[PDB]
C-alpha cells in the first residue's frame, strides 16, 4: 500500500513541528504503521519523536507518542482517559547514536493491528517489542485528538518531551503492515549480525562474543548462546561458532562448539517484568564463557569453556571440591550413583565406571561425550521443555529420549556439582567440533577449578607455546601447553584481590612479552608483564585515562600488525564509565621501545558515551581493518536483562581510530 502521508528533513531542535493539518485528516480505520528514518547523536533525557494528542485543556493524558531516552530505549505511550487506558511499551538498547564519528539514520517501523490487538516494534531491523492486550486502543481513536506533531508531544498546548535529532524520513500507512513487508524496508545500518534470534541455534539471546583471525584468513567467532534469558548459569547455554571468509563482510550459519541435550534448544522470550525476570532455568547442565586459540604446529582451532552440571552457576559451585579425587599423581573425575549419599564411584582409564568403596570395576562406562553405558548399552534420560504457559517458569519431561549424561540432572551417575573447563578442537577452521574433553584440575584435589577468561587465547609468535588465561580468587591461573593442547599446565600470577571477575587478555609486545590486561574491582583495568613467555609475571599495575565500574566489564585487547605513528600499537576494547557499561571505546596505545610502557593516544568512541558496551571481542582482520564483536547494551543493568539481538558487529579501519 501507498503512504497516507510522507514527509522529509524535519530538523528537531529543541522546537516541535507542527504536521497537524497535513496527516490527520488522512488517518482512517483502526490499524496503523509508522515507519521513520531517524539521526539522533545529541539527544534529550528524554525526547518524543512523534506525537498525536488531544491537545485541550484538561486533557493532558489523552495522546500517541514514540519517545526515545538518551540510554538508547525506545517506546511508545497510546493513553486515553475516558477509555482509562495509559499503555507503556519500550524496549532499552534499541538505537544507535553515532558510528566512525557521524550520525546514524536509525531505521523505525512501528506496526498498530487493531485485528490481532498487538502493537509491535521494529528498529534497524530489529524486533524489540510486541505486545498484545486485551482492550485495543487504535492510535488515532483517542479521545479528541487534534494535533500531529514531530519532535515533541502537544499536551494542553504546551511542548512536552521536547526532541533533538533529526527525521529525515517519515511515511503513515492506513494499515498494519505484515512481517515480510517489514523486512522488505531498506536499512541504513552500521551493524551486522553474526548470530541472532532465529538462527540456527535457536537460542533468543546471546553473550559474551570472542573473535579470532585464523592463519588462512578465515574470522571465527564463539558466542554463549543463552536459552533462559541473558542470565549466566544456572540456565541452558551452549558455545555457538560462526566464520566469515571474506573479512567479515559475510558469516555462515552458527554451528556448536559444546552442547547439551539435557533441555530442548528453543526460543523463548524471556519475561522482562520486576515479578517473573529473575526466573531462570534451573535444571539444565550449561556452558559459560568460551575462548579461541589457533595452534601453528597441529593447524587446529581450540576452543575451551567453563561447563556446569545441571542446576549450578558459579554461584552455587561447590569450591573446595575439583570433582576430581587424586590417584598417585593421576586425577580421576568423580561420581555419585542414584540412591548414594557420596561419590562412591570414579571415572577410570577408557571410561570404566569404578567403584572405590570395594575397589571392583563395574558395568558401567562412560564414553567420548560424556554419556552411560551399560554393558556397552547406551543408556537414556527425557528431554525437558521449559514455558510461562502456568504464569510462572515450568520445567518438564517433553517426550523426547536422549543420551544419558553425566552433567545432567535425569543421570543415574552424577559428577561433583562444580564448575570444569572442557575442552574441543576443530581440524576444518570451525566447520566441525570434537565432542568436548574436560581439563584436568590444576590447582588441586580440594579446590574448585579456575574460570575461564571469555575472548582469544594467545599463540606465541615464535614457538609452539599456547596460553589460556584464567582466574580465581588471589590470582591468574595461566593454562599453558607446548604440545597442542595435549597436555596443560599451570603458571599462577597473584593480584591483589580477593573474590574479583578478573577476566584477563593477553598480547604478546614482543617476542617472549606478554602483556595481559585484566578486569578488576578497583574502577581500573589491570595489567601484569611476563618476560618469560608465560612462566613468570611481574606485580599488577592499572592503566590511567580508562574508567570502569567498581564491579568491572571484560577488556578485550589486541597487538595490531602495522605502525602507527611510527610505533607498535596495542587496542583496547572496554566501555569507559565509572557508573555503568557503556561509553565504548576502543583505545589504542603506542609501545614505548624503552621499557614497553604504553602511551594511550587515541580514545575511539564506539557510540554515544550514554548508549551501552559490555563485554567485546576484537580483532585484527585479514586486510588489516578491525573487526568488533560486542554487547551493543548494560549487560549489568537490572533494567536490560533478556534483549534479543545486541551483540552486534561492525569494521572499522586505523584512520577511523585516530
Ligand atoms: O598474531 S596472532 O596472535 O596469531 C592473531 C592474528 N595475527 C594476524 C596477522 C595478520 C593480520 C591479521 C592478524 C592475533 C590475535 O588477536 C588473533 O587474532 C590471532
Ligand atoms: O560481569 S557479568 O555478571 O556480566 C558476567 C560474569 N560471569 C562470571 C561467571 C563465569 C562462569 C560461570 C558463571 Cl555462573 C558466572
Amino acid at each position: 500500500i501507498s503512504p497516507i502521508f510522507q514527509g522529509g528533513s524535519y530538523q528537531l531542535n529543541n522546537k516541535s513541528i507542527d504536521i497537524s493539518s497535513l496527516l490527520l485528516d488522512k488517518l482512517s480505520g483502526e490499524s496503523q504503521t509508522v515507519v521513520m528514518k531517524f539521526k539522533a547523536d545529541k539527544p534529550n533525557s528524554l525526547q518524543a519523536l512523534f506525537g498525536l494528542s488531544n491537545s485541550k485543556a484538561g486533557f493532558k493524558n489523552n495522546y500517541f507518542s514514540i519517545f526515545m531516552r538518551d540510554s538508547g530505549e525506545i517506546g511508545v505511550e497510546i493513553r486515553d482517559a475516558q477509555k482509562g487506558i495509559n499503555y507503556l511499551f519500550s524496549r532499552p538498547a534499541s538505537l544507535w547514536g553515532k558510528h566512525k564519528g557521524q550520525a546514524v539514520e536509525n531505521t523505525l517501523v512501528f506496526v498498530s493491528d487493531s485485528k490481532d490487538k498487538t502493537y509491535t516494534m521494529y528498529v534497524n531491523g530489529i524486533e524489540v517489542f510486541s505486545e498484545t492486550v486485551d482492550t485495543f486502543l487504535p492510535i488515532s481513536n483517542i479521545n479528541g485528538i487534534d494535533k500531529a506533531t514531530l519532535g515533541a508531544v502537544n499536551r494542553e498546548g504546551k511542548e512536552h518531551y521536547l526532541a533533538k535529532g533529526s527525521i529525515d524520513e517519515i511515511s503513515l500507512f492506513n494499515k498494519a503492515i505484515s512481517d515480510q513487508e517489514v523486512s522488505t524496508i531498506p536499512l541504513s545500518n552500521p551493524f551486522q549480525l553474526i548470530f541472532q534470534s532465529g538462527d540456527s541455534t535457536q537460542a533468543n539471546y546471546f553473550r559474551i562474543p570472542t573473535l579470532y583471525t585464523l592463519s588462512s584468513g578465515r574470522v571465527l567467532s564463539s558466542i554463549d548462546a543463552r536459552y533462559g534469558g541473558t542470565h549466566d548459569s544456572k540456565s541452558k547455554i551452549n558455545i555457538a561458532t560462526s566464520y566469515s571468509d571474506d573479512n567479515g563482510k559475510t558469516w555462515s550459519e552458527p554451528i556448536f562448539a559444546m552442547k547439551f541435550n539435557d533441555y530442548e534448544e528453543q526460543l523463548v522470550y524471556w519475561p522482562r517484568d520486576n515479578k517473573l525476570k529473575n526466573s531462570q532455568i534451573s535444571g539444565s547442565a550449561s556452558f559459560i564463557d568460551s575462548s579461541i586459540v589457533e595452534d601453528k604446529k597441529s593447524g587446529k582451532t581450540i576452543l575451551l569453556a567453563d561447563v556446569m552440571p545441571a542446576g549450578i552457576g558459579n554461584n552455587n559451585a561447590n569450591k573446595a571440591d575439583s570433582g576430581f579425587k587424586e590417584i598417585n599423581g593421576h586425577y580421576y573425575l568423580k561420581l555419585k550413583k542414584n540412591g548414594d549419599n557420596d561419590f562412591r564411584y570414579t571415572v577410570r582409564e577408557n571410561g570404566v565406571v569404578y567403584n572405590e568403596t570395594t575397589n571392583k570395576p563395574t558395568n558401567y562406562t562412560i564414553n567420548d561425550k560424556y554419556e552411560v553405558l551399560e554393558g556397552g548399552k547406551s543408556l537414556t534420560v527425557e528431554q525437558y521443555s521449559v514455558d510461562f504457559d502456568s504464569g510462572s517458569l515450568r520445567e518438564r519431561h517433553n517426550g523426547k529420549q536422549v543420551p544419558m549424561n553425566v552433567f545432567y540432572k535425569d543421570s543415574l551417575f552424577k559428577v561433583t556439582p562444580t564448575n570444569y573447563i572442557a575442552m574441543t578442537t576443530s581440524q576444518n577452521r570451525g566447520e566441525s567440533w570434537e565432542q568436548f574433553k574436560l581439563l584436568p584440575p590444576f590447582l588441586g584435589e580440594k579446590h574448585n577449578g579456575t574460570y575461564l577468561c571469555p575472548g582469544q587465547g594467545l599463540a606465541l609468535k615464535s614457538s609452539n607455546r599456547l596460553i589460556f588465561a584464567t582466574y580465581t580468587s588471589g590470582e591468574l591461573t595461566y593454562l599453558i601447553s607446548d604440545d597442542s593442547g595435549q597436555t596443560w599446565k599451570k603458571s599462577s600470577a597473584s593480584i591483589p584481590f580477593k573474590n574479583a571477575t578478573a577476566e584477563a587478555q593477553m598480547v604478546e609486545l614482543r617476542d617472549g612479552v606478554i602483556r595481559t590486561f585484566f578486569r578488576t574491582t578497583t574502577g581500573k583495568i589491570a595489567y601484569m608483564t611476563s618476560r618469560d613467555s608465560g612462566e613468570t609475571w611481574s606485580k599488577v599495575s592499572y592503566i590511567d585515562g580508562i574508567q570502569q565500574t567498581s564491579y568491572g566489564t571484560q577488556v578485550s585487547a589486541i597487538k595490531y600488525s602495522q605502525l602507527i605513528d611510527g610505533k607498535e600499537a596495542v587496542i583496547l576494547s572496554t566501555p569507559n564509565s565509572r557508573s555503568g557499561r557503556k561509553g565504548g571505546q576502543l583505545v589504542v596505545g603506542l609501545v614505548n621501545k624503552e621499557d614497553d610502557s604504553i602511551d594511550w593516544k587515541y580514545h575511539y568512541g564506539i557510540d554515544l558515551p550514554s548508549y551501552g558496551y559490555a563485554y567485546s571481542a576484537i580483532t585484527e582482520l585479514p586486510n588489516h581493518h578491525i573487526g568488533v564483536l560486542f554487547e551493543k547494551y548494560d549487560s549489568w543493568s537490572r533494567n536490560e536483562l533478556h534483549l534479543s539481538n545486541v551483540v552486534q558487529y561492525i569494521d572499522l579501519e586505523i584512520n577511523d581510530l585516530t
